[PDB]
């Protein structure tokens, strides 16, 4: 009669759950097979001088997210790498990803290696959301005047609006800088780096994957 | 020239890496297809239980109705099963993207019961690219449309058509049932955008059929 529709729908629900597990396993297999190839690519790209600076400076999508003054320091990036921790952990979300930016030896920004981790959280309304943890970054020396962290420690607990005009201008400039993106979490809206999740996806899925193409375009007529 | 030769060497390494990476991605996708096809077989067995599931999915979808003549929809009421099979699983036939679509017609007075399986293959274009082609498959048309069947009219004038027969040829080439005669190597003279309809039936409507069904049965 009509209970057959209900039984078929229950079978479909169980099938959809099993299908989700199967697709997850297949995607994790692909990530595990593809991560070592990108490790090899990282090793090769470290040979090419100023590769990532050229890729980033040519890109307009990237230039929207950063201030023009920041670009000068991005010249001293030796490596951008994306690692999917599902290869090792195999216990969380398979789309979680970590972006590592390494700055080499230069007089303008101290040499360092910054690894920022991003996780996927399912919002109550169905969709996927990117969140992150703040990672400490050694800012360029010339930009220490606009570091929001220094100004925020100077105005500890004092009113959000009772800052000096100079300090407010520098705080806004520093929140517009690329280097405050490392303090982006996604759970303090209006108070963090603007559109941090979009920049994360840009660095992990378009520039990183197609970096060779953007480089070749940047060195062609 | 200190860095020119090393840049060229790095680019050669990157090219070798790109070739190996393409091979790896092909292997991973073949694994995904092999692991996912049996699940879609189980889903086909379950969906054959649900009455007029595919009619609801096809009729509610606006993307699908654009590719066909509206009158064809009347007959799509009597579709009980649509299936997609990727032959890379068993034989490594050709390109791993080859796929076969099977449409089954249930019990109805208007079009004879049948099962039509149309096979699509991928051809590597001379400039590196891929192209979709297929082989013509004979189909038992609904009775009412035999007057406009392009094969019937083409055989009548096997020698410049009459106005009625030319108009019916135009009407039938726009019909859904001439899509089974699509090959992809006769441009301007075949069914329009057959590859797009094939991809829509194989990768959007078929994969997400449950979602479109529930949407079709909601306010
Ligand atoms: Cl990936
Ligand atoms: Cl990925
Ligand atoms: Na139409
Ligand atoms: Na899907
Ligand atoms: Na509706």
């Amino acid at each position: 009669e009509g209970k057959r529709l209900q039984l078929s729908l229950d079978k479909l629900g169980d099938w959809e759950k099993e299908m989700s597990q199967v697709e997850r396993e297949a995607e994790i297999y692909r990530i595990k097979k593809t991560q070592p190839m990108y490790a090899k690519r990282r090793s090769i790209l470290k040979e090419i001088p100023k590769f990532w600076y050229i890729v980033l400076a040519e890109n307009d999508d990237f230039a929207d997210y950063i201030s023009p003054d920041d670009l000068k320091y991005l010249e001293y990036i030796d490596d951008i790498y994306v690692y999917y921790p599902i290869v090792d952990d195999e216990a969380g979300h398979f789309k979680d990803f970590n972006i590592t930016v390494t700055f080499g030896k230069n007089p303008y920004i101290p040499e360092q290696e910054i690894t920022k981790k991003f996780k996927i959280v399912i919002q109550e309304d169905g969709d996927e959301r990117i969140v992150s943890e703040s990672v400490e970054v050694k800012w360029p020396h010339e930009l220490s005047k606009i570091n929001p962290s220094v100004i925020k420690e100077k105005y500890k607990g004092k009113d959000k609006k009772d800052m000096s005009a100079k300090d407010k201008k520098n705080y806004r400039l520093g929140m517009k800088s690329f280097f405050s993106w490392f303090n982006w979490t996604g759970e303090k809206p209006g108070k963090e780096f603007r559109n941090g999740e979009d920049l994360a996806t840009l660095l992990s899925e378009d520039l990183y994957l197609n970096a060779l193409k953007y480089y070749i375009i940047a060195l062609s007529p």
